[PDB]
């Protein structure tokens, strides 16, 4: 989750995550490309305020107080200047001045041409296997990260996708307990409660940046899966998209698609949630899809309506107390899917977002391996555009959005678990066209 650079002994003994851009006088003289303009090393800013209750909670969590647990210095870049030393630009911005205005166009992948398809498809093929320029994840838990002999950082190199897929990973596993420790209550920094539709949009963001530096294209931009539209079907489960049905395992994905190829990451719940240690960028076994194929549950075997699109976007408030899945007139929990699409919240309604996931029956809906379906990048470009059309129809009212007593990970001002340099969830919540240099080829339904 943290530069190559900066998972070291030296660095994390110093705090301080505050990479050179441009070293000409010898390392650490151009750190955060001070020498150049571009940003300074400064002390994080992390939210203090309060969340709601946890019975029990230690408060041992290494993602309390993001990212105090292993660094208390980053980046600050100065204008339209950021990364992790600032030597790339904020979104919507290229240039080495970072001041020519960019705007790219998310468009439904069944709109594209075949060439731009092909494209896709083999960009998140190729995605999947380059190693993560910059980043790399941590494979054990704070009090553990520097090994047995004390001067070993505990640090995998990771592919594009996989990092995609890890982040998700950590930002919901379970609360290490370990031996004799009673059952600790359990939390998810990304699902349910409002910080919910900003970490998913920073999630697809980092995707769409890093995805553009691997092809060296900068307009490369992330399609969307239009899955409100009552279908029994996945209707880009095709072998020139997703990937449609294997004739040999009804559960695979077709050996002409490339993603029957493709093998997943973290799929060791028990191994972690025992040995305490984390996922690793080691893969093990295919995606398993089964669109339709919840037989035990009639309800999750068709996808949302078009109305009920059109519906949630009438939920005037972005979120209601107690900012939790349960609930109700709240928009966010309307789209996330746990309250129908007027904004009544019932346990038993499972809609939208939510619905999505569990069409597909497989991979793509465990919460902690979801990713891993590649369908996932698609299904939240969606989401996110509904996220995106509520934020325009109501100017951004972030005034729902609550500033403490949210779900730990969900206060307005936290920054979002593990995503780096830190990033709240307020710098997410702005309108994409003009603020983050993107926006959605879309038409809504008009009742
Ligand atoms: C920003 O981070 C700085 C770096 O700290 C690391 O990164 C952060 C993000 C965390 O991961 C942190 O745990 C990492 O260590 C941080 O500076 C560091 O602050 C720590 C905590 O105070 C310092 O450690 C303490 O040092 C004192 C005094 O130094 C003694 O040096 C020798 C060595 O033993 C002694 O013989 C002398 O008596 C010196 O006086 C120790 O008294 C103290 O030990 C006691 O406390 C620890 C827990 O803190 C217990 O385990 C012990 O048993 C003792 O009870 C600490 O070890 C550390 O030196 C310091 N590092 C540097 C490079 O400055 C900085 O403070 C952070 N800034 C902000 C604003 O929060
Ligand atoms: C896919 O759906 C199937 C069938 O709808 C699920 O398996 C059933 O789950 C119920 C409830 O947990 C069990 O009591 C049944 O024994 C299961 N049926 C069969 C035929 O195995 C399955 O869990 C779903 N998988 C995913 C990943 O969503
Ligand atoms: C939504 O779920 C929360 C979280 O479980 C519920 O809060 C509980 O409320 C009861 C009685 O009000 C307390 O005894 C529990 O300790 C609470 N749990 C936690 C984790 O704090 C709440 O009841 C639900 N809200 C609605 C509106 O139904
Ligand atoms: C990680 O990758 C970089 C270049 O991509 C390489 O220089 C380095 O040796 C790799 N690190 C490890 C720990 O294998
Ligand atoms: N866990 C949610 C749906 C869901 C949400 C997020 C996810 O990654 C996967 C999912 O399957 C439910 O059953 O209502
Ligand atoms: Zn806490
Ligand atoms: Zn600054
Ligand atoms: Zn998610
Ligand atoms: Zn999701």
């Amino acid at each position: 989750q943290f530069p190559r650079q900066c998972a070291t002994v030296e660095a994390l003994r110093s705090g301080m995550c505050c990479p050179d851009l441009s070293p000409v006088s010898g390392p650490g003289t151009d750190r955060c490309g001070s020498s150049s303009g571009r940003g300074r090393c400064e002390a994080v800013t992390a939210d203090s305020r309060p969340h709601s209750p946890q019975y029990p909670h230690d408060g041992r969590d290494d993602r309390e107080v993001w990212p105090l647990r292993f660094f208390n210095r980053t980046c600050h870049c100065n204008g339209n200047f950021s990364g992790h030393n600032c030597g790339t630009c904020r979104p919507g911005w290229r240039g080495a001045a970072c001041d020519q205005r960019v705007l790219i166009v998310r468009r439904n992948l069944l709109d594209l041409s075949k060439e731009e398809k092909n494209h896709f498809v083999r960009a998140l093929d190729m995605a999947k296997r380059t190693t993560h320029p910059l980043f790399v994840i941590a494979t054990r838990r704070s009090e553990e990260i520097l090994g047995p002999d004390g001067n070993t950082p505990q640090f995998e190199n990771i592919s594009i996708y996989n990092y995609f897929v890890w982040t998700h990973y950590y930002s919901v596993k379970k609360t290490f307990l370990g031996v004799g420790q009673e059952s600790f209550g359990e939390v998810d920094f990304s699902h349910e409660g409002p910080a919910f539709l900003t970490w998913h949009r920073y999630h697809l963001l980092r995707l769409e940046k890093d995805m553009q530096e691997m092809l060296q294209e900068p307009s490369f931009s992330l399609p969307y899966w239009n899955f409100a539209t009552g279908k029994n079907v996945c209707d880009i489960c095709t072998d020139d998209l997703m990937g449609s049905r294997s004739n040999f395992d009804s559960t695979l994905i077709s050996p002409n698609s490339v993603f029957s190829q493709w093998r997943v990451v973290c799929d060791s719940l028990e191994d972690y949630d025992t040995l305490g240690t984390l996922c690793n960028s080691t893969e093990d076994g295919p995606i398993r899809r089964n669109p339709a194929g919840n037989v035990a549950r009639p309800m999750v075997q068709r996808l949302p309506e078009p109305q009920d699109v059109a519906q949630c976007l009438e939920v005037g408030l972005f979120d209601t107390p107690p900012f939790y899945s349960n609930s109700t007139n709240s928009f966010r929990n309307t789209v996330e899917g746990y309250s129908d699409p007027t904004g009544k919240y019932d346990p038993a309604v499972r809609s939208l977002h939510n619905l999505a996931h569990l069409f597909l029956n497989g991979t793509g809906g465990q919460t902690h391996l979801s990713p891993n379906d590649p369908i996932f990048v698609l299904l939240h470009t969606f989401t996110d555009a509904v996220f995106d059309e509520w934020l325009r129809r109501y100017n951004a009212d972030i005034s729902t959005f609550p500033l403490e007593n949210a779900p730990i990970g969900h206060n307005r001002q936290y920054n979002m678990v593990p995503f780096w340099p830190p990033v709240t969830n307020t710098e997410m919540f702005v309108t994409a066209p003009d603020n983050l240099g993107y926006t959605y080829e879309i038409q809504w339904p008009s009742r």
